[PDB]
């Protein structure tokens, strides 16, 4: 029982954008002139990426002998779920978890005349309860044919490393699945719509939108962490308050990069602008407009009930079966504060930026201005250049070249405008640059 | 778009690179950044630009 | 363009100078900065402006 | 032009003053800064404005 492969091409799933060998051969003064002196360039390039299927190859000197394998490397990786810090404790076998909450009561007018018969009357405390139940029950199964795997290895260290890699893989699968379940919890909550929505603009489209989103988040956190409490930030409204050290904010890498590039760097003493609560970075959200979610540490009610591993052996087949059983309960608390921070649609063109924000030019010199348009769609729009405050003889061409008249004492305002509206109703996006006139 | 075209494009390139590096260095890993489509993970001290 | 015409051109000149200095300082050498093309290498401590 | 006319004129005057002081302080001296047309040099601690 031998499995052999015949006449397999080296480039199976390779779709070459261009032939690098052909470019080097027919290179005439281009960027490929550097590889011309190389003598083994074709041989290097033909197997540089790597060959998926190995073929036995005789060496050059004695055709009888076959070239051997000189090195074997095993790659091992470890994966964890950053949301694991939101996990609660462990319940061994107690099915169902009960959550209780006692609400406040109303005030009554004092009247001793009516306080003679109503002494024994009752008043229910107005308590609210909910329940959580086990909802995750899975297992990971993998087989190892150790006896049959001994032919593919020469040393015992490689065999042990391969077995350890299999175990590491079966653990990493559980880790990534747990991470996906935790993200699915938030997605399910937003789908059910129990989140408290806050309408914002897209923070990744403009700098002003990002700053206003930051302001809105800071205000929301401030009113969340209020001593009196409020009922406007949770489903089944009840008077509760959070804490600044307990609040958690979940964003994505794009938002983090835009915040700490466009805002945090350009802002002095950024302690008054950075996010108030703890910041966690995840791999986006499955919802259409869900940008960032601001919840409390008590919002997550994830518990585990079983984490077991079993091994069985098949003497007839000479292999081992490993089973990893994970039983968990995934739930959230409706008495905890939650803010959804959702955004609507965006226009075709958001903003226009002139590369020199401030400039100083002489009375005879010229300046060049470059306009960058932040357009979401794949289409492109042309810019129109203008000068608002200037004398006669100072003008800007259509390509962004500004020429200053021989004599003027005024401040120049160069504007680039993009028209995205329809006819008879123009909507304009304007980017401005401030230019000073030094004397000549 | 272009790194040297304008400052507004240079900052966009910087933002894109930073976001790409951050999503490359994620604890859960991803398989969207390699030709084997295998769930792998990288490190900041091991990334080279 | 001109060092004195505008403040932007001065910054552009500074950028060009810094890029040229780095290209000269590159370890692998380059034959594009001398009167007769020979693969040569310079040092930042030895460069004078 | 005028020190007090505008900020641009003021900074141009500052640049001219600094350049003149430097070229007066240059070690090799010059004949273009005295009424006797004689080669001499000044010092930064001896120059007064």
């Amino acid at each position: 029982m031998r499995i052999t492969f015949n006449d397999v091409k080296t480039s199976l799933g390779i779709t070459e954008s261009y032939d690098i060998v052909n470019a080097i051969r027919n290179s005439q003064g281009d960027n490929f002139k550097s590889y011309v002196p190389l003598a083994t360039a074709n041989n290097v390039a033909e197997v540089g990426a790597g060959i998926l299927i190995n073929q036995t190859v005789q060496n050059d000197f004695i055709t009888s002998l076959v070239d051997r394998i000189g090195l074997v490397v095993i790659r091992q990786v470890s994966l964890n779920n950053p949301l694991k810090k939101f996990k609660k404790g462990q319940i061994p076998l107690g099915r169902t978890i009960e959550e209780i909450y006692t609400d406040i009561t109303k005030e009554k007018q004092y009247d001793a005349e009516e306080a003679e018969q109503k002494v024994f009357e009752r008043e229910m405390p107005n308590v609210k309860t909910l329940f959580h139940e086990r909802n995750r029950q899975g297992f990971y199964h993998q087989t190892i044919q150790d006896d049959s795997l001994k032919t593919a290895f020469v040393s015992w260290g490689n065999f042990e490393s391969f077995v350890s890699s299999i175990i590491n893989a079966i653990y990493n699968s559980a880790e990534v699945d747990e991470y996906e379940y935790m993200k699915l919890l938030v997605d399910n909550y937003y789908s059910k719509g129990l989140f408290t929505t806050v309408k914002i603009d897209e923070p990744t489209s403009s700098t002003g939108a990002l700053t206003e989103f930051v302001k809105k988040m800071r205000a929301t956190a401030r009113k969340l962490t209020l001593p009196q409490g409020s009922r406007d930030w949770n489903s089944m409204a009840v008077r509760t308050r959070s804490y600044m050290e307990d609040l958690h904010l979940i964003i994505d890498a794009d938002l983090e990069a835009e915040l700490d590039v466009d805002v945090l760097a350009k802002a002095f003493n950024m302690n008054r602008t950075d996010f108030l609560g703890n910041v966690t970075v995840i791999d986006g959200f499955a919802s259409t407009g869900l940008e960032a979610v601001l919840v409390d540490k008590d919002w997550f009610m994830v518990y585990d009930n079983l984490h077991k591993m079993e091994t069985v052996r098949n003497p007839r087949g000479l292999y081992w079966n490993y089973y990893y059983h994970v039983w968990q309960t995934l739930s959230v608390s409706r008495f905890a504060n939650a803010v959804a921070f959702v955004s609507g649609d965006v226009p075709a063109v958001t903003q226009v930026i002139v590369s020199p924000n401030i400039a100083a030019v002489k009375q005879g010199g010229q300046q060049q201005f470059t306009a960058y348009v932040r357009a979401t769609n794949a289409k492109d729009h042309k810019v129109v250049w203008s000068v608002e405050g200037g004398s006669t003889g100072t003008a800007i061409t259509g390509d962004g070249l500004l020429s200053v008249s021989g004599n003027e004492d005024n401040q120049l305002t160069v504007k680039a405008t993009v028209d995205i509206g329809t006819e008879d109703k123009p909507k304009l996006v304007v980017g401005e640059a401030v230019v000073s006139i030094r004397p000549n």
